[PDB]
RNA sequence: GCCU
């Protein structure tokens, strides 16, 4: 998978943790992106909360772009 | 595992 964009930060929209995915708004284009569960570093379950300000890597998964490598902004 |  290509990365597309590093050091991206964006907004939680949603992230259920039933069906262990969400979407992040990209803060610099303002466009929703694939978050799955196992794209983000750990100590965050896999998980992130909504509305949450997080920084990710863009990659091109099978369906589209999707996040990668997510974690706060520090 | 693409709109809960």
């Amino acid at each position: 998978k290509k990365v597309i964009a590093t050091k991206v930060l964006g907004t939680v929209k949603w992230f259920n943790v039933r069906n262990g995915y969400g979407f992040i708004n990209r803060n610099d284009t303002k466009e929703d992106v694939f978050v799955h569960q196992t794209a983000i570093k750990k100590n965050n379950l896999r998980s992130v909360g909504d509305g949450e300000t997080v920084e990710f890597d863009v990659v091109e998964g099978e369906k589209g772009a999707e996040a990668a490598n997510v974690t706060g902004p520090g």
